[PDB]
């Protein structure tokens, strides 16, 4: 594949991108810098006004991030669809790689609705204040802030949307995942997208020091970070008995 | 838009090959090479950057070598004008013609053979099935094979109009290994077997059940690629003198 090609490619994996998900970083960034402020319960109720039957404050604002990450997971389903050579493979890779990197896609993603004091929700006519999130009871909490710090070292390197669609896609197309059938093909794939990144940064952000690399652990930091909240989430599984989960992420934490 | 598509592939036919279907015929119905006497003669005696001469049957080996590499070339460039191939990413166009490439040659076989044997030196010279048959292995089993099915998909009784498409379709296929836009190649291939299939009710309409035949026939093609394949590793590893074209090395290598 040739310079050519990997420009061309760019241009393809963007437009995927750009059809599929709702927010971008382009929308996002516009509203940031100027939606109702959700600071604390008499805000939240009022920014209230189908769920499971409200219990707590700190569950109730559990079961909207399973909202949200339900509809961010079907975006990417299609974005996944959308990348070349990704409908052509064995249907069990296709699920495999969503089931294992979607949530990884997820938070690279937050990283964009997302600033230090919070972040926006409800397509951009909500904001719910960093202070508030950390302030919902543990294990809740500290399922929450971890996030949050991620994002705010990642909002650094300054991508925009045309990186992110490149850096997306390397993360789901990840041949690493267990349990995949043709392993070799995959990696082809991620590895024709990690060029055709490492050339995008090339033309986007020629100052730009080291960014290639740079991504790549941030690849690494979101392993763990996915790594390390599977795990609270197997922790509210047991804990929290009176607290449920959707059906489409009880078959993705299903193995 | 389908019977448009149709005269354009055609005339990208005519354009790029020498050879077609209907000047083959209008021969076949030539100096016979039948033993090693007429080939040597023809040898000297008809014209048409060899190895040394080291026997017969490599020779002849060589001689379908200097044939199917003028042919991966004019296949090349037709389908530079198959339309949007052009337009997909030259490494996936690279992808098609090497994995292509001979499923064609071999469809196109069948045009210029009957079952006494084939057209060669571009009309001059026929070279019978026998003499074929009579070189030593593996230099046999890799021939005969193709005369089997250049008889009977001869038996379907394709003019150029309709082969121009059928070769397209045939290189025009998503399903070879390290193709990158899968779906885009399927589409393009879809357009090009609606044309083809439309181009069969106008051009052979009493005929049944033609264009299923058709793609049953593309499929026996992979076979027999597979086979021919298989029989050439063979001769990577047994004919350790003969020698095999750069241009071919690169087309098996994988
Ligand atoms: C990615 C995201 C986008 N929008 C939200 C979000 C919007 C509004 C509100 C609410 F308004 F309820 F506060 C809560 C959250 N999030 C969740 C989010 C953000 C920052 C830190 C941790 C987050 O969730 C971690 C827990 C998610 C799991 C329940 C489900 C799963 O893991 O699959
Ligand atoms: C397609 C074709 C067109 N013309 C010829 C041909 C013309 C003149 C003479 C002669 F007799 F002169 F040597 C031999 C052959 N052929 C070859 C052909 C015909 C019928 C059956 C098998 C054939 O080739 C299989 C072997 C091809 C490989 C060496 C290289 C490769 O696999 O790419």
């Amino acid at each position: 594949m040739q310079v050519a090609d990997l420009k061309a490619f760019s241009k393809h994996i963007y437009n995927a991108y750009l059809k599929n998900f709702n927010m971008t970083k382009k929308k996002a960034r516009s509203i940031l810098t100027g939606p109702f402020v959700i600071h604390d319960i008499e805000t939240l109720w009022q920014a209230e006004k189908g769920l499971p039957p409200y219990k707590e404050i700190s569950v109730h604002v559990f079961y909207r991030c399973q909202c949200t990450t339900v509809e961010t997971v079907r975006e990417l389903t299609e974005f996944a669809k959308s990348i070349p050579s990704f409908s052509s493979l064995f249907l069990n890779d296709q699920v495999t790689l969503l089931k294992y990197g979607v949530h990884e896609a997820i938070f690279a993603m937050l990283a964009s609705i997302v600033n230090k004091d919070g972040l926006l929700v409800a397509n951009g006519s909500g904001f719910v204040t960093r202070e508030f999130l950390r302030s919902l009871r543990k294990p809740f909490s500290d399922i929450i802030e971890p996030k949050f710090e991620f994002a705010v070292k990642f909002n650094a390197l300054e991508l925009d949307d045309s990186d992110l669609a490149l850096f997306i896609a390397a993360i789901i197309l990840c041949g690493d995942r267990p349990g995949l059938m043709n392993v070799p093909r995959v990696e082809a794939i991620q590895d024709t997208i990690l060029r055709a990144l490492e050339f995008h940064l090339q033309a986007n952000h020629p100052d730009a020091q080291y960014l290639f690399p740079k991504l790549l652990q941030k690849m690494a930091d979101l392993r763990q970070l996915v790594t390390e909240h599977a795990q609270m989430m197997q922790r509210i599984k047991k804990t929290e008995t009176e607290t449920s989960l959707h059906p489409l992420l009880q078959e993705i934490y299903k193995d």
